[PDB]
C-alpha cells in the first residue's frame, strides 16, 4: 500500500519548518494523521534507552526519591520499560535497592536465601514478609552452598502456633526432597520443576552441598510478564542515579558490584567539566557500564557530553533561573544530533499526559522519563494516609498499580501511532525526519 | 476509678436538652470530653445490626447498585461488619450474589465445584478467574457428590499451553490424593490438612464418593480476619434488600434459599400498609429472618414498624418538603426503638468519622455507609484514567475497603477515648443517663 | 484535686471538644472559685480575641500562630516570591 | 503600604547569590563576560511561546 | 577549556535575531546554557554605574521617596552597590542626607 501511504501532495508541516522559530512546547503543535492499514494492536512502541539497550516500553521512572525505589523499578522492568533507583541516600542503601531489583527475577538462583535448622519460624514470616521470599533452603551452618537439609514454605509454617520452634521440626526434610544434581540446564530443570508440581527445586552437587536453586514463581513471572527488559542471565535491568563529584566515584563502584546495567548521571546542567571527566573515567573504569549523561537542552551540550563517550542523553531544563528551553524545541534539536551521532535521547520533564508523551517520542526522543505522571502510584515510596477523604500519599493522590498506568500509556501510544499511520515509533522518526509525517502549529485560539 | 469518671458538676448539655429546639445536623454540636484510664485499643464499637445479630464492627454497606455487591459485602463481613446487596438486579442474580457471600467462606464445603475429567483445562482456569476458587474437584459425572477421580489446583495447570486438554490428563489422581472418611470432626480434619501440607482434603464415604471438603484457604482466612461476622456454620453474615411489593415477596423466598440472615426493606418512606403488611408476611413465613424496616425519621413511623414485628429500624429521609435533619431523627427514633428493645442503623449523611461516631453515639447502634466508601476497589463497576485520577463506573478510588475500614475503626476506638468510656454501648447508656455531655455550636463557633 | 497550680483551656478527634469562649469562661469560674488560675489555649488570633479571653475569666493567654515567623521562632528564613518566609 | 522583606542586606546577598549561580549555568565567570559573548553571539538565548510561558 | 566552552554548532537565537521583531518583555525569551568548569562562589557581577565608576554589586536603589534615603543608600554602598537619594524633598533635607551617606 505504498502509493496510498506515501505522500506525495504533503499538506503539512515538517519538523523541521515546525521548530525553525520560537521555542515551542507540546501544545504548540499537533501531528496531521496519515494512512492505516493495520490495528493497533500492531505497533510496536520500543525505543532506546542507550545505544545496547532497547525497551520494549519506551518509559523510564524518574530518579526522584518519592517516584524509584526497589518496587518501582521492578514495576517498569517487568513491563518493558526500565526504572532509575534515586541517589537521595547512602552508597549501602542503593545498593541494597539495586540489588533487590536485580535478584527479584531469575533463572538459576546462585545465592538462595538460607538458614540453619535451628532457626525459629519467626525468623521465615520475617523474611517472607519483609523480603517477600519464600522457599528457604535450610543448609549446614546456614551456608547458603551448605549441605541441604531441608526447606521451608509457605504451608509449612502457615499453622504453627508456636513461633519460636526450630524450622527443623516443620521444614520438608531433605530425605523427601525433589531435587537435581550439577550440572543441568536451565530449560530441563524447569520442566522438572513444573512435572513436580513443587515451588522450588534445589540443585546440589556430589556431596549433596547447594548449588543453585530453581523457583516455579520465576515461570510463572515469566508467562505473565512476558515482555519484561532482561539482562543476559534473565535478572531484570536496572538503572542508578549519581552526581558526578570525585566521592560519587565510590557509589558507582558500589553500583557496579550490585549489578547495575545503566549509570543516569544526576545534574540540572550538565555540561560541565566535571561530567566530561566523570564519563570518561566511567567508560575507562566499567566498560560493560553504559552512561546517561544530561541533562542537556542545546545541540552543542549534546555534543560535549557525546564526545566524552557517552550512550544517551536526558533532555530538560526547565520543565528565579533565566536559563533553560521549551522542552519541545529542546527534545527536537537535541535529538537530531544525537541521532546524527548515533546516540539516543530520553525526554525529562512536561511529560503530563499520553499525548505529550507520543509527541516527545514522535520529534526525536527515544524514550521518555515518567515523574509527576506516576507519582502517587502503589509502587511509589512512602506512606498511604485517609486526610479529606482522599486516599494521598506522603502529598499526592492515589492512582492504583503503575502496572495498569504503564498498560493505559502503552495503549494510547499504539493508538495514537495508528492514527498517525506507522506500524512503529522507530518508523514514525525516521519519517518525520524524512518529512512524511507532517504537523501543524497551533494557534493559540486553536488551542481551544 | 469511679470516683474521678462520674460527673457531678456535669458542665455541658445532656442529648435530652440538646435535640429539644430544632433539628439538628451533626455539625451544630459536639462531645465534650471526660475521664480516661484506658488505651485506645481496648475500646469496643460494635453494636447491634438487629435484636439477634451483634456486629464487631458497627458498620453497613448500602444497598445501592454503585457500592454493594458480593465483593463488598464479603470485606465487610470479612471486617466485622455486614454488607447490603443491592435490590437493582433480578431476583436470580441478587441470589447469585448472596450465594457468593455465603459460600466464600466455609468449614466443610458442602457443595465443592466439581467438574467431569474431560472438562478442558480453559475451564478451570475461567472458574479460578471468575470466581476465585481452586482445587477443583473431578469427579464421576462432574456431580459434587460422584465418584472422586483427582482434583485441579494452580501448580497442576499453570504450565500447560494447550488449554483445550482434557483435566485428566494433569490432575493430581485420587490413588495419590490424601482423603478422609466420613464421618469426621472439623478440628481433626482441618489438623490432618495442616499437617499435610496440601490446600485441600476431600471428605469421602466408604464408597469413595465425595461427601465435602476442606480448604486450607479457609483457616488462613480465619487467621487473618479472626473477627469477621459469622453465622452458626462458618459462612459470613449476608444482608439483602428489596422493596415491599407483592412480587418482592417471590424475591423474599429467593433470597432466604440463598441464605440471608437479615432482610432489608427498601422504602424512602417506609411507614405504609404495604410495609407493615410485608413485615408481618415475612415474620409470619420465614421466622428465621430478621427484618430491617425503614425509612423511618419519627418515632410515630417507628411505632408502627416496631408493632408490625421489625427487628431493626433504618433512619433517613432527606420529595423536597418532606423529611428531617439527621442528627435529630437519629436521636429520637433511636431513643423510642431502644425503649423498646429495638436498634436502629443511621442512614444518610455520614461523611467522615466524626459524623459516623456522632451518629454511634446519639442513639444509633450502626452507621451505613454509601458516599464514604464509594470508590473503594471492592465497588461494583470498572476502573478508567481520566485527567490521571483512576475514577470508577464518578468517583476517586478510595483503595481497598478494608484499609478504610480499620481506618474507621481506629477513629471510632479514639473517639470514644477522648469521650471516657470503653464501648460504644456504654457511650449510649452514659449518654441517655446525662453522664455523656454535649455543646451545641454557634454557626461561627463552626469554623 | 492532683495538686494543679494552673490549668490550660482549650480543645478544638474531630467529634470530642468545645468552643473556645465557652470552654474558658466556664473553666475559669471554677477553677477561680478554686484558687487556681487558667491559661487560654486556642484561637486567640488577634488582639481583641485575647482581650476577650482575659476578660472572661482567663488569667494569661498562650500565643501560638500569632507570635509564628516573628525572628525569634526557631526555624531558617528563605526568600520566595519576595516575601522573606520561615520553615 | 507593602509588606515587611526584612533587612536589605540579606535581600542584597540572596540576590548577588542568584546572579551568581545564573551566570554559571550560562558558562561565564563575570557578566562582562555575559555581555560581551552575547554581542559576539556565543551566547544564545530562545524565544518562548505563549504556551511554553507556563 | 576553549574547544569545550567555544559554541560551533551555535544552536539557538543571538540576541540581535531575538529582538528584531516585536517589543519584547523578559518572560518572552530565556537564556541556554552553555558550559561549566568553575564554581558558582568565583563569579563576577560587577558593572558600571557610569564611565568611571565601577560597582562590585550591580544594583541601584530607586531614587523614590519610599524607597532610598540615607539609611537605603548607606545599605547599598555597603553591600557594593549604590543608592540615589530622591528628590521629593528640599534642598537642605537632600544635601543633609547625602552628608549622612
Ligand atoms: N522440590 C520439593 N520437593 C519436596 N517438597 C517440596 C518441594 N518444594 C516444596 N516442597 C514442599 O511442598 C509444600 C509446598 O507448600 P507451599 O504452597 O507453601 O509452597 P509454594 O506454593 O510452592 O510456594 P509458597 O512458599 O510461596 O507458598 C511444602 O511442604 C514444601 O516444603
Ligand atoms: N489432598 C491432596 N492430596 C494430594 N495432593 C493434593 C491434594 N490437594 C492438592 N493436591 C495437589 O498438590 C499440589 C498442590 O499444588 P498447589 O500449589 O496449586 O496447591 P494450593 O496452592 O494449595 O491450591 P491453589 O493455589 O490452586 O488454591 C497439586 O498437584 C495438587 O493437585
Ligand atoms: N530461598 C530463596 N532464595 C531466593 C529466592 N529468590 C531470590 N533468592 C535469593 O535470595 C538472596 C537474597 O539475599 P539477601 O540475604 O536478602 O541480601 P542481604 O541484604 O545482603 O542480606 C539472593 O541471593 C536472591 O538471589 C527464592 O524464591 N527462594
Ligand atoms: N472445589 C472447591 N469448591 C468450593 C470452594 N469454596 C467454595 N466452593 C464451592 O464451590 C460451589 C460453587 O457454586 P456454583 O455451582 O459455581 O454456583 P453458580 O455460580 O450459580 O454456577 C459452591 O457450592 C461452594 O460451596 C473451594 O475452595 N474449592
Amino acid at each position: 500500500n505504498t502509493n496510498l501511504r506515501t505522500k506525495t501532495l504533503r499538506d503539512g508541516t515538517t519538523a523541521e519548518e515546525l521548530f525553525s522559530q520560537d521555542g515551542l512546547s507540546f501544545n504548540d503543535f499537533i501531528i496531521l494523521p496519515g494512512f492505516i492499514d493495520f490495528d493497533s494492536s500492531k505497533v510496536n512502541v520500543s525505543g532506546q534507552f542507550t545505544k545496547n539497550i532497547l525497551l520494549h516500553l519506551p518509559l523510564v521512572s524518574s530518579p526522584m526519591d518519592t517516584v524509584t525505589e526497589s518496587s518501582m523499578a521492578r514495576a517498569m522492568a517487568l513491563m518493558g520499560g526500565i526504572g532509575v533507583i534515586h541517589n537521595n541516600c547512602t552508597v549501602e542503601q542503593q545498593a541494597r535497592m539495586v540489588r533487590s531489583v536485580k535478584l527479584y527475577r531469575n533463572g538459576f538462583i546462585m545465592k538462595p536465601k538460607s538458614v540453619s535448622p535451628d532457626v525459629p519460624v519467626s525468623t521465615i514470616r520475617n523474611i517472607k514478609s519483609e523480603k517477600g521470599i519464600s522457599g528457604i533452603l535450610v543448609t549446614e551452618g546456614g551456608k547458603y552452598d551448605g549441605k541441604l537439609l531441608g526447606i521451608v514454605c509457605t504451608k509449612d509454617i502457615d499453622f504453627v502456633k508456636d513461633a519460636s520452634a526450630p524450622v527443623s521440626q516443620y521444614m520438608t526434610r531433605r530425605e523427601n526432597m525433589t531435587v537435581e544434581r550439577y550440572p543441568i540446564k536451565l530449560e530441563e530443570a524447569m520442566d522438572v520443576l513444573n512435572r513436580s508440581r513443587h515451588g522450588y527445586l534445589p540443585v546440589l552437587n556430589d556431596k549433596d552441598e547447594v548449588v543453585c536453586l530453581c523457583s516455579r514463581r520465576d515461570a510463572v513471572r515469566a508467562r505473565d510478564y512476558p515482555n519484561s527488559s532482561l539482562d543476559r542471565n534473565g535478572h531484570l535491568l536496572c538503572a542508578a542515579a549519581t552526581s558526578t563529584r570525585e566521592a560519587d566515584k565510590g557509589r558507582v563502584a558500589a553500583l557496579s558490584e550490585a549489578g547495575i546495567d545503566v549509570l543516569v548521571l544526576d545534574s540540572s546542567q550538565g555540561n560541565t567539566i566535571y561530567q566530561v571527566s566523570f564519563i570518561r573515567w566511567v567508560k575507562k573504569t566499567y566498560p560493560h557500564l553504559e552512561v546517561v549523561a544530561g541533562n542537556v537542552v542545546t545541540q552543542d551540550q549534546a555534543k560535549n557530553l557525546i564526545d566524552a563517550g557517552a550512550d544517551s542523553l536526558r533532555i530538560g531544563m526547565g520543565s528565579v533561573l533565566a536559563c533553560g528551553r521549551p522542552q519541545a524545541t529542546a527534545i527536537y534539536k537535541v535529538a537530531r544530533y544525537a541521532a546524527s551521532r548515533g546516540v539516543p535521547c530520553v525526554a525529562d520533564g512536561g511529560l503530563r499526559n499520553v499525548g505529550d508523551v507520543c509527541k516527545a517520542l514522535a520529534v526525536g526522543a527515544n524514550v521518555a522519563m515518567l515523574g509527576s505522571m506516576i507519582a502517587g502510584t502503589s509502587e511509589t515510596p512512602g506512606e498511604y494516609f485517609f486526610k479529606d477523604g482522599m486516599r494521598l500519599k506522603g502529598a499526592v493522590l492515589d492512582k492504583g498499580s503503575v502496572l495498569k498506568l504503564l498498560a493505559y500509556i502503552h495503549k494510547g501510544l499504539q493508538q495514537s501511532a495508528q492514527d498517525i499511520g506507522e506500524v512503529s515509533f522507530d518508523a514514525i522518526r525516521e519519517k518525520v525526519y524524512e518529512g512524511q509525517v507532517l504537523f501543524n502549529r497551533r494557534s493559540l485560539t486553536a488551542q481551544s
